[PDB]
C-alpha cells in the first residue's frame, strides 16, 4: 500500500505494471470545492481538509459537456468523447509518479483541448503512466470546466465573472505547488503542456500574473491564445450570456437575478442551448471561451504579446501538417470520411461560407484568390486540399508561428516543430493526412507499447519525442543527445528555423508557410 499525506489529508493510489516496471497512479484527487448550487459559474473555492484516506484509485467525473454524435460508433470521433460520467462535480486531477518514488523529479502538467467546450483528462491518449515510467517525470493532469459552465461571462460581476475554467486550471497548478513535493516532485521544475485549446490555455498562463510563479516552462501543441477562436471579446461574450438567458427564459433586468435563474437550471437545459447563443456558427465556434475578465487576463492578449508582457522562459511550440482537415467533415459540402472528397470550385466557394460566415464577399474572394492559383490546375484534389490548408493555416499554423516570432523577440529560447507523420493506426481516411490531435499519442508514448499494433518506426519516433519533450521539461532544451540525432535549433525571428518530426527523416527547415501566413497575419485581419 502507498499513502501520501497532502495538505488536505491522506490519499491512497494504485500500483501499475508498466514495461516490466512500476508506476504509482493517483487518479481523481479533488482540488477544489465542487462548483455546485450557489457555486455554479463562480471561481473555484478552495478545499476543506478531510481526516480519512481518500481512495484516488479511479478517474473521476468529467465536467459537463455536449458530446460529438456526428459519427456514432466510429472510433475516430468517439475516442475523444468523455470516458467517465459527466457531472458538475468534476474539479479533480491525476498524478503519475515513478516507482520507486523519486526525490526531486521534474513535473509535467497536461491541459487538454476541445475548443473550451469539450475534453477530459481521463482519455486513453492522455495516460501519463508511460512518461512516468520511461523518463521518470511526474505527470499531472486536471479536469477544468468547459462551455458556459466554465466560461459564461458578465464582466465585473463575480456571480459570473468569466474564465472560471482557466481559474480551475490555475487552482490545480497551485495544488501542485503546495503538494507535489510529498509525491517526490520538484515544484521548482514544472512544465505545462497542452494541445489545441489546452495549448491556448498554456499560452494564457504565460500572460496571467497569477500564474507566473506556478510553473517554469511551457509547451504549446497546435494552439495559442492569438488564434482567432481563442479569446472572445467582451461585447459578444455579453451578447452570448444574454442570448442564453433569453433561451432559458432567464431574462431579468438585475443582471445578478439572471445568474440566480441560470443557477436553478438543470445542467442539461444550459448545455442544450449553448449552440444558439451565436447568430452564425462554424465547426470552430467557441460559444463560451476565455475573455478579458480583468482578473485572470488584464488586457487584450494580443497587446500583451506585442508589448512583451509575459513570463520570460523557454517555449516549445509546434503544429501538425494537416491541422485543418478534421473540421471539413463536420459541415463542408462534398466532404466525407467515407470517400476521397474530391470537391469542385463551387463546392470550395460554398465551403468558405461555412468557415467564414460573417466575412465580406471580398474577404471570401481574397481567400479563394490566394489558395487557388495552382501549378497543375488539373490536379483533382486541388480544391479539397486548398480548403483544408485554408482552415489549418488560418486557425492553427499561422497564429502559432506568429506567437513564436513575437515571444522570441524578447530574448527567450523558442523551439518550433512541424509534425508530419500520419499514424499507422489512424482511423480517419488518407486524404485527411496528419490530423489535428494525432501527435498526442506520440507525445505520451503509446507507440512504446509493442503490444499496441504500431510499427517499429513509430516506436522509435515516439521514443525520441518523449526524450525531447522531457529534456525540454527538465533542462529547457529539447535535444536527444545520444542516438546521433538532429540538433533542434532555437527559433529566431530573422531566420525562423524549425524541426520536422517523422519516421523518415528529421530535418531543419526555415520559414514555415511563409507565403500563406503573410496573407493571414497581414492582409486578411483588415477585411
Ligand atoms: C462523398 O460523399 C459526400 C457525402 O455523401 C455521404 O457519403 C457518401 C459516402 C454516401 O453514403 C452518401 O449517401 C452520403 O450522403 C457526397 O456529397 C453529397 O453528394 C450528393 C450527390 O452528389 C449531394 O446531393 C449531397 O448534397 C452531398 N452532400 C451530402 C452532405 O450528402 C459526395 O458527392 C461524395 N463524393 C465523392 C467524390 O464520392
Ligand atoms: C484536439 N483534439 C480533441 C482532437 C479531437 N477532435 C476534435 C473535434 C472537434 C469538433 C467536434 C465536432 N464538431 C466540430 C469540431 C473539436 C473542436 C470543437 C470546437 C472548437 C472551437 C474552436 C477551435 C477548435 C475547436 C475544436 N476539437 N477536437
Ligand atoms: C478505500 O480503499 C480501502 C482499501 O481497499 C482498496 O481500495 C478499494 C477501492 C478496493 O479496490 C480494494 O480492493 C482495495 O484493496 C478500503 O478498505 C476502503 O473501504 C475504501 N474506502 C472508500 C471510502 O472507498
Ligand atoms: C447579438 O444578439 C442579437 C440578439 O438576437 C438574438 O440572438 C441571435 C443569436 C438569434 O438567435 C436572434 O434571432 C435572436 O433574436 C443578435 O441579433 C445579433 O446578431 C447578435 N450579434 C451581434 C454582433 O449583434
Ligand atoms: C536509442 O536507441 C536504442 C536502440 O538502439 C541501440 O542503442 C543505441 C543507444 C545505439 O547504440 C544503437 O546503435 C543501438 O542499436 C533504444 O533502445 C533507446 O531507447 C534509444 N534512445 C532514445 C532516447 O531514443
Ligand atoms: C530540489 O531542488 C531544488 C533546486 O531545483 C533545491 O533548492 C531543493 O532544495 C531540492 N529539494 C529536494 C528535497 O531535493
Ligand atoms: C440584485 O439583487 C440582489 C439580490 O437580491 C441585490 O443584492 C442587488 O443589489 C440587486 N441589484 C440591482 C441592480 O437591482
Amino acid at each position: 500500500d502507498i499513502i501520501i499525506a497532502t495538505k488536505n489529508g491522506k490519499v491512497r493510489g494504485m500500483q501499475l505494471t508498466v514495461f516490466g516496471g512500476t508506476v504509482t497512479a493517483f487518479l481523481g484527487i479533488p482540488y477544489a470545492q465542487p462548483p455546485l448550487g450557489r457555486l455554479r459559474f463562480k471561481k473555484p473555492q478552495s478545499l476543506t481538509k478531510w481526516s480519512d484516506i481518500w481512495n484516488a484509485t479511479k478517474y473521476a467525473n468529467s465536467c459537463c459537456q455536449n458530446i460529438d454524435q456526428s459519427f456514432p460508433g466510429f472510433h475516430g470521433s468517439e475516442m475523444w468523447n468523455p470516458n467517465t460520467d459527466l457531472s458538475e462535480d468534476c474539479l479533480y486531477l491525476n498524478v503519475w509518479i515513478p516507482a520507486p518514488k523519486p526525490k526531486n523529479a521534474t513535473v509535467l502538467i497536461w491541459i487538454y483541448g476541445g475548443g473550451f467546450q469539450t475534453g477530459t483528462s481521463s482519455l486513453h491518449v492522455y495516460d501519463g503512466k508511460f512518461l512516468a515510467r520511461v523518463e521518470r517525470v511526474i505527470v499531472v493532469s486536471m479536469n477544468y470546466r468547459v462551455g458556459a459552465l466554465g466560461f459564461l461571462a458578465l464582466p465585473g460581476n463575480p456571480e459570473a465573472p468569466g474564465n472560471m475554467g482557466l481559474f480551475d486550471q490555475q487552482l490545480a497548478l497551485q495544488w501542485v505547488q503546495k503538494n507535489i513535493a510529498a509525491f517526490g516532485g520538484n515544484p521548482k521544475s514544472v512544465t505545462l503542456f497542452g494541445e489545441s485549446a489546452g495549448a491556448a490555455s498554456v499560452s494564457l498562463h504565460l500572460l496571467s500574473p497569477g500564474s507566473h510563479s506556478l510553473f517554469t516552462r511551457a509547451i504549446l501543441q497546435s494552439g495559442s491564445f492569438n488564434a482567432p477562436w481563442a479569446v472572445t471579446s467582451l461585447y459578444e461574450a455579453r451578447n452570448r450570456t444574454l442570448n442564453l438567458a433569453k433561451l432559458t427564459g432567464c431574462s431579468r433586468e438585475n443582471e445578478t437575478e439572471i445568474i440566480k435563474c441560470l443557477r436553478n437550471k438543470d445542467p442539461q437545459e444550459i448545455l442544450l442551448n449553448e449552440a444558439f447563443v451565436v447568430p452564425y456558427g462554424t465547426p470552430l465556434s467557441v460559444n463560451f471561451g476565455p475573455t478579458v475578465d480583468g482578473d485572470f487576463l488584464t488586457d487584450m492578449p494580443d497587446i500583451l504579446l506585442e508589448l512583451g508582457q509575459f513570463k520570460k522562459t523557454q517555449i516549445l511550440v509546434g503544429v501538425n501538417k494537416d491541422e485543418g482537415t478534421a473540421f471539413l467533415v463536420y459541415g463542408a459540402p462534398g466532404f466525407s470520411k467515407d470517400n476521397n472528397s474530391i470537391i469542385t470550385r463551387k463546392e470550395f466557394q460554398e465551403g468558405l461560407k461555412i468557415f467564414f460566415p460573417g466575412v465580406s464577399e471580398f474577404g471570401k474572394e481574397s481567400i479563394l484568390f490566394h489558395y487557388t492559383d495552382w501549378v497543375d490546375d488539373q490536379r483533382p484534389e486541388n480544391y479539397r486540399e486548398a480548403l483544408g490548408d485554408v482552415v489549418g493555416d488560418y486557425n492553427f499554423i499561422c497564429p502559432a508561428l506568429e506567437f513564436t516570432k513575437k515571444f522570441s523577440e524578447w530574448g527567450n529560447n523558442a523551439f518550433f516543430y512541424y509534425f508530419e507523420h500520419r499514424s499507422s493506426k489512424l482511423p480517419w481516411p488518407e486524404w485527411m493526412g496528419v490530423m489535428h490531435g494525432y501527435e498526442i499519442e506520440f507525445v505520451f508514448g503509446l507507440p512504446l507499447e509493442r503490444r499496441d499494433q504500431y510499427t517499429k518506426a513509430e516506436e522509435i519516433l515516439s521514443r525520441s519525442i518523449v526524450k525531447r519533450w522531457a529534456n525540454f521539461a527538465k533542462y529547457g532544451n529539447p535535444q536527444e543527445t545520444q542516438n546521433q540525432s538532429t540538433s533542434w535549433p532555437v527559433f529566431k525571428s530573422t531566420e525562423q528555423k524549425y524541426l520536422t518530426l517523422n519516421t523518415e527523416s528529421t530535418r531543419i527547415m526555415t520559414k514555415l508557410r511563409a507565403q500563406q501566413c503573410r496573407f493571414w497575419t497581414s492582409f486578411f485581419p483588415k477585411v
